[PDB]
């Protein structure tokens, strides 16, 4: 009996089979329906909704990690089981993930749908950051999770997230793509359409990096061509990318670049640690673990180590852990968790759900 | 707000307040009712035994008489602890392999009969293990009514591997009575049973080599101890001292064909995966009143060494507190910050019902 792991994000669904080192299916968390359906019942999910976007209204059922459109979330889950993983959900225990401050009612609804619409034999809901931390081989540390829609700091002590100390930055991967489009248009190129967004996304993921000292790099890029990289557009046209390589992800450290007054990710990290008890801060500073697609920039751990060092006590041991496989560490932590012997008894079974109802899900220990 | 901890056993209730180092209330787990209405509990039921029919609501650790158990809980709250139970979260304990229906009924009664604001049910052996500073190990819990081995891996009792010996302290008392009577004394009445219990708890010990000690005992008087009876007669107890608890290792002494406590320990380990066997062998924790005999840890060490692979590191931990370690584990646990999260609340119970209790995590 193979368990399933589904990590539902704001931008991407990551789904697959417990025991694997990577999600088998990764696709856009988008549902499309024909314009004016409901005021006048077809629907499309992920790459297909995107490819058929022309007369569909496209929606993201999860916003900042939290499910907000239930009907469309059902379509995402259905598609995930039957089209992407090609499984009968009633044959498999299914681990799902949730965002840092997911309301109880939300968790209960997810639970009801899994058992009553999908008929899963068993399920579990884990905190995304705790899974990432587990994947890094720890039960204590502070997770920076930067995805497509939202960025969170989640301090965890001996297995337990500290909810009072969670910090949020309302910017992540999709904002960085849009800003790369903006500033790259400003050079003289034109990146504005949805096809051009796809290209820009590929540039972001291939050529961007976090500057160790931002002002030294701006100067270098202005002095020399040494920081410049070639890039071939789908049509064979080669173009050149300079300081926008590192200005784009600089937004995480300086959200003012997209007109936001929020604290950059180094500040959210510090702030989150400072909300925690002095007795555990040393442990958190030494176990700063980065996760999510938007932590993937070369140079980001180096830059964070520099910033945290500036904010923290002079003698604090600081360490930033950025695992190569951090892009899907939330999913991989789930894969690990759902595969080990000790967790077998942690699943919530259909019989338990039948006797207790959905609030059974809250009594949870991973 | 102070949480209550009630560890209900077959022979004794141990009850008190979390944060305390020991239970404030320890009394017999007995309810008496007139022979032909009022019921009495514990010491008062005993003082009235001549006009009451006395019953033990818990047998081998499992609650079997529910009306009488409700009387014990009521008396514990109101008369022993002097608390209104609707003002305190309450941690209760349970036997290994306590049935699900039983655990649910306990929960129902706490919320619906005693109106507790919150409660929890913890496995006795897990609490003992926790009190000793461990989350993996094998507990031997020997009480008044039953003996169990409970192997525990990272906080979780492994139910397929739990072993039981249907003899414990009350059996050893009776047996001491019998063999003292055979020596020529006579201990038959209930008054004489209390005397013999005192002798058992004061003068018995577990021999390292039984057959050597018997030979020593017949040889000289060097193992004889004097004991003043309440009336002031001084009697002599000899190989009595160690024959009595030898029953733990040799249940045949009282006509039982079951495995002794060294064999149940070993058998329990061997029902567990090889992956954790070394850690179990190194972390044998003794708990319960009937593990108090001087000599018992050394004798276990010997017996387990003989059964285990010759190279295996063996360690038997017998905390001086072990008579109340279940209770003390509960006290420690219920005082922790992170435990406030783990209580089942009345609102949770109202939403889910009694089956909510099983998703426990202590
Ligand atoms: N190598 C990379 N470099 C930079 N960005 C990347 C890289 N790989 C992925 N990303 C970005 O990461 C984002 C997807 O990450 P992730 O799956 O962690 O987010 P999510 O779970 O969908 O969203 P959220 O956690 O905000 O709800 C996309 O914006 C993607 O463009
Ligand atoms: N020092 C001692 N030496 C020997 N036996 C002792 C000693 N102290 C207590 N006992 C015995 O321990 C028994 C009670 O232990 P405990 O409270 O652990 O049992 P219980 O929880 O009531 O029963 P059970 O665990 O079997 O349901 C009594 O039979 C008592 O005589
Ligand atoms: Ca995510
Ligand atoms: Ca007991």
């Amino acid at each position: 009996t193979t368990a399933l792991v589904c990590d539902n994000g704001s931008g991407l669904v990551k789904a697959g089979f417990a025991g694997d080192d990577a999600p088998r299916a990764v696709f856009p968390s988008i549902v499309g329906r024909p314009r004016h359906q409901g005021v006048m019942k077809d629907s499309y999910v992920g790459d297909e909704a995107q490819s058929k976007r022309g007369i569909l209204t496209l929606k993201y059922p999860i916003e900042h990690g939290i499910i907000t459109n239930w009907d469309d979330m059902e379509k995402i889950w259905h598609h995930t089981f039957y089209n992407e993983l090609r499984v009968a959900p009633e044959e498999h225990p299914t681990l799902l993930t949730e965002a840092p401050l997911n309301p109880k009612a939300n968790r209960e609804k997810m639970t009801q749908i899994m058992f009553e619409t999908f008929n899963v034999p068993a399920m579990y809901v884990a905190i995304q950051a705790v899974l990432s931390l587990y994947a890094s081989g720890r039960t204590t540390g502070i997770v920076l999770d930067s995805g497509d829609g939202v960025t969170h700091n989640v301090p965890i002590y001996e297995g337990y997230a500290l909810p009072h100390a969670i910090m949020r930055l309302d910017l992540a991967g999709r904002d960085l793509t849009d800003y790369l489009m903006k500033i790259l248009t400003e050079r003289g190129y034109s990146f504005v359409t949805t096809a051009e967004r796809e290209i820009v996304r590929d540039i972001k993921e291939k050529l961007c990096y976090v500057a160790l000292d931002f002002e030294n790099e701006m100067a270098t890029a202005a002095s020399s061509s040494s920081l410049e990289k070639s890039y071939e557009l789908p049509d064979g046209q080669v173009i050149t990318i300079g300081n926008e390589r590192f200005r784009c992800p600089e937004t995480l450290f300086q959200p003012s670049f997209i007109g936001m007054e929020s604290a950059g990710i180094h500040e959210t990290t510090y702030n989150s640690i400072m909300k925690c008890d002095i007795d555990i801060r040393k442990d958190l500073y030494a176990n700063n673990v980065m996760s999510g697609g938007t932590t993937m920039y070369p140079g980001i751990a180096d830059r964070m180590q520099k910033e945290i060092t500036a904010l923290a006590p002079s003698t604090m041991k600081i360490k930033i852990i950025a695992p190569p496989e951090r892009k899907y560490s939330v999913w991989i932590g789930g894969s690990i968790l759902a595969s080990l012997s000790t967790f077998q008894q942690m699943w919530i079974t259909k019989q338990e759900y039948d006797e207790a109802g959905p609030s059974i899900v809250h009594r949870k220990c991973f």
